[PDB]
């Protein structure tokens, strides 16, 4: 497969119904659980699953609570784009942040072993 | 024990007869003071205490004008949950704020350092 997914879900009774969880040894925010018969479920999200944007805005080097206060903030809907393991084990290797564009178009070609071996430094100003 | 404590008091003529204390260099309202032969003394009430909850209402994250004012406002009798410093630092220690369940069920069980070291943030949404 190898796209990321956008999860559109209404808050429930009681919430979305899934965890969201982050500590010191990797970066990002990833789905513990996510509750059977949830809205989180029913809209295409599940475990292991990271967080790369809720409502559009990329959450990127963000902390944990920064993520929990954009969901908490975004009402009685959010829209959460995500990125399986694979497909998070793919984008580093083409060093590509994902984003709404990758939900339909074209995908990004992953770097070499070769020009890694470059130790290139490139910057645009 | 390790259990907090519920103080019912009723008004005497001059009050419960207790000073409330809280300063910039600790979070919580505390019991300086209380009298000799006071309501407040023969319901349990000690020096060092600290309250959590007032009249089943927890004060956790309160600010001092809205503890006392949450007393006053409780006509002439009051049910005051308090922990001495003891108590205290082990409900601290399970990450855990005390409640009228822990008068009477089983008190939790603290976290362990390793568990802490990881300085894990879990959220439920």
């Amino acid at each position: 497969p190898l796209r990321p997914r956008l999860c559109t879900m209404k808050k429930g009774p009681s919430g979305y119904g899934f965890n969201l969880h982050s500590d010191k040894s990797k970066p990002g925010q990833f789905i513990r659980s996510v509750d059977p018969d949830s809205p989180a479920e029913a809209s295409g999200l599940r475990a292991q699953d990271r967080i790369v944007e809720v409502n559009g805005v990329c959450m990127e080097g963000k902390q944990h609570g920064d993520v929990v206060s954009a969901i908490r903030a975004g009402g009685d809907e959010t829209k959460l784009l995500v990125v399986d393991r694979e497909t998070d084990e793919f984008f580093k290797k083409c060093r590509v942040i994902p984003s709404q564009e990758h939900l339909n178009g074209p995908l990004p070609v992953p770097f070499t072993n070769g020009e890694i071996q470059k130790e290139n430094s490139d910057t645009r100003l």
